[PDB]
C-alpha cells in the first residue's frame, strides 16, 4: 500500500461501486479512497492536493487521521473549524506527524461538513513487527483489510438531512435493491492458514452487524488497542470503531458469506445485498449457498479487555477523579445539543484562537461549546442516552486520546479494574449512562463529538480544550498551515 510518504491527490469523478453511477470524490484517482500503511515509529509526510470542482460536494477540504494522538502535531489533526481552515482548491497542504506509540487498525476521512460521505474516506494500518499477538495468525496484509461503508445514490447535499442508505459496501462493492447483479467483493483465502483481518468501519451513520457464515472470529484488538482474545461469532460494529480478528480457515472448501448488517435502511440479505464473499482457493467462483445460524455468541463490550488488564485512570468509584464532565444530550430547532448548546463552526479556528491569545474556555467560540481540561489529570465522561437526541444509539468519538470505557450501553456494571480502552463507543438507548474515562497529556483542542456524519452536521459536538496555556509552546504549526485561512476566508463563496 501507499504510505508513510505521498501524496493524496482529491478530485471528483463518476464512481459505480453498487452498479449505479454517481459522481463522487476519488483520492488518487479511484474509489474507494486507498489503503495506506506504515509501521510503528513511523513518521507520515501525506500531502493532500484538493483539485475538486465540484461545489455540492464541496471545493474544499480537511483530513482527519482517525486514531492517531497527534502529540505536538495538534494542526494536523483535521476538524475543520476547530484544528485547521480548510485547504482551498488549487491548492495543497502536507500533513506531517509521527506515530511513536501506536499501532493497530485507523482510517482517514474529510472532516469538512458531511463530505466523506462523499467518498473521501480509507484504511489505515500501522503495523507492529513486535506485535504482541503476531503468533496468532499466519497472514496480515493489505488483502486482510475490509472496509464497510454506507452508500447513497444521492450526494450528501442533495438528499435528506439523514438519509437511508442505498447499499453497504464491503471493500467497496455491494449490491442495492436497485441492482442485484452487481459485482460483490471477494476476500479469499487457504485452507488451513490464519488470518488477522482488520475490520474497519467507515460509516457516516450506520452500524453493523458482522458475521462470517460458518466461522467464528477472535476478536484482538479494538480501535488500535489490544486485548484479550475474545472469540465471538457476531459483532455489532459502530460508525468509525475498527476491530481486528482472527480467523482460522479451517472449514471445508467453500464459498462462505460475509454479512454486515445494517441498523436502518435494507435489513435483510435477500438478493445478496449487505454482504460479501469468503472463498476458499479451490472453491468455484460463484455465491455462497450458506445459511446464517443464529449467533449465540456475540461480542459484549463490557466483555472485551486490554492485553494487559490495565486499569481505569483515576479511583474505582463514581466521581473518583479530579474533573468529572456529564453531557446532556438534547434537539430543539432542528438541531442536536449538548448542555445546551449546538455546535457551529467559528469563523477563525479553535486552535488559531488560542495562539492568537484566548486563554480560557469562555474567550473560545464558539460560545458554551467549548470545555477546559486541566493538565496532568484523570477525567471521567458520562453520556447519558436520551430519546430527547433522536437517531440514536450514538457512537461519540474522542479526538486526541484513547479512553477507558468503564460502562458500556447495554450493562449496569462499572469496571474500573480491566476495562476496554477504545477511540469511538456506543452511548447506546435510554437508560443506559455510558462513561469513559481519560488523563489528559496531549495539550490542545480535541473534537468530541457524534460520529454519525449527519448528526455532527447539526451540531451534535463540542470541543476539549486541553491545557490551554501550553497549546501554543506545545504544537508549534508550520507556515503552510499558518496560511490556509486567508487563502480559505479569499475564495468566493461559490469556490468553497
Ligand atoms: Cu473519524
Ligand atoms: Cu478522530
Ligand atoms: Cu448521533
Ligand atoms: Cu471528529
Amino acid at each position: 500500500a501507499i504510505g508513510p510518504v505521498a501524496d493524496l491527490t482529491i478530485s471528483n469523478g463518476a464512481v459505480s461501486p453498487d452498479g449505479f453511477s454517481r459522481q463522487a470524490i476519488l483520492v488518487n484517482d479511484v474509489f474507494p479512497s486507498p489503503l495506506i500503511t506504515g509501521n510503528k515509529g513511523d513518521r507520515f509526510q501525506l500531502n493532500v492536493i484538493d483539485n475538486m470542482t465540484n461545489h455540492t460536494m464541496l471545493k474544499s477540504t480537511s483530513i482527519h487521521w482517525h486514531g492517531f494522538f497527534q502529540h505536538g502535531t495538534n494542526w494536523a489533526d483535521g476538524p475543520a473549524f476547530v484544528n485547521q481552515c480548510p485547504i482551498s482548491t488549487g491548492h495543497a497542504f502536507l500533513y506531517d506527524f509521527q506515530v511513536p506509540d501506536q499501532a493497530g487498525t485507523f482510517w482517514y476521512h474529510s472532516h469538512l461538513s458531511t463530505q466523506y460521505c462523499d467518498g473521501l474516506r480509507g484504511p489505515i494500518v500501522v503495523y507492529d513487527p513486535n506485535d504482541p499477538h503476531k503468533s496468532l495468525y499466519d497472514v496480515d496484509d493489505d488483502s486482510t483489510v475490509i472496509t464497510l461503508a454506507d452508500w447513497y445514490h444521492l450526494a450528501a447535499k442533495v438528499g435528506a438531512p439523514v438519509p437511508t442508505a442505498d447499499a453497504t459496501l464491503i471493500n467497496g462493492l455491494g449490491r442495492s435493491s436497485s441492482t442485484l447483479a452487481a459485482d460483490l467483493a471477494v476476500i479469499t483465502v487457504t485452507k488451513g492458514k490464519r488470518y488477522r483481518f482488520r475490520l474497519v468501519s467507515l460509516s457516516c451513520d450506520p452500524n453493523y452487524t458482522f458475521s462470517i457464515d460458518g466461522h467464528s472470529l477472535t476478536v484482538i484488538e479494538a480501535d488500535s488497542v489490544n486485548l484479550k482474545p475474545h472469540t465471538v461469532d457476531s459483532l455489532q460494529i459502530f460508525a468509525a470503531q475498527r476491530y481486528s480478528f482472527v480467523l482460522n480457515a479451517d472449514q471445508d472448501v467453500d464459498n462462505y458469506w460475509i454479512r454486515a448488517l445494517p441498523n436502518s435502511g435494507t435489513q435483510n440479505f435477500a438478493g445478496g445485498t449487505n454482504s460479501a464473499i469468503l472463498r476458499y482457493d479451490g472453491a468455484a467462483p460463484v455465491e455462497p449457498t450458506t445459511s446464517q445460524t443464529p449467533s449465540t455468541n456475540p461480542l459484549v463490550e463490557s466483555a472485551l479487555t486490554t492485553l494487559e488488564g490495565t486499569a481505569a485512570p483515576g479511583s474505582p468509584t463514581p466521581g473518583g477523579v479530579d474533573l468529572a464532565l456529564n453531557m446532556a444530550f438534547g434537539f430543539a430547532g432542528g438541531n442536536f445539543t449538548i448542555n445546551g448548546a449546538s455546535f457551529t463552526p467559528p469563523t477563525v479556528p479553535v486552535l488559531l484562537q488560542i495562539l492568537s491569545g484566548a486563554q480560557s474556555a469562555a474567550d473560545l467560540l464558539p460560545a458554551g461549546s467549548v470545555y477546559s481540561l486541566p493538565a496532568n489529570a484523570d477525567i471521567e465522561i458520562s453520556l447519558p442516552a436520551t430519546a430527547a437526541a433522536p437517531g440514536f444509539p450514538h457512537p461519540f468519538h474522542l479526538h486526541g486520546h484513547i479512553f477507558a470505557v468503564v460502562r458500556s450501553a447495554g450493562s449496569s456494571t462499572y469496571n474500573y479494574a480491566n476495562p476496554v480502552y477504545r477511540d469511538v463507543v456506543s452511548t447506546g438507548a435510554p437508560g443506559d449512562n455510558v462513561t469513559i474515562r481519560f488523563r489528559t497529556d496531549n495539550p490542545g483542542p480535541w473534537f468530541l463529538h457524534c460520529h454519525i456524519d449527519f448528526h455532527l452536521e447539526a451540531g451534535f459536538a463540542v470541543v476539549m480544550a486541553e491545557d490551554i496555556p501550553d497549546v501554543a509552546a506545545t504544537n508549534p504549526v508550520p507556515q503552510a498551515w499558518s496560511d490556509l485561512c486567508p487563502t480559505y476566508d479569499a475564495l468566493s463563496p461559490d469556490d468553497q
